[PDB]
């Protein structure tokens, strides 16, 4: 409650910030 839950967000966005910093390794590619 109030800015509480904006933290469980954060948990699973880790995972989504792993797949970004590869995703400009393979546009090199191109």
């Amino acid at each position: 409650s109030n800015k509480g839950a904006i933290i469980g967000l954060m948990v699973g966005g880790v995972v989504i910030a792993t797949v970004i910093v590869i995703t400009l390794v393979m546009l090199k590619k191109k």
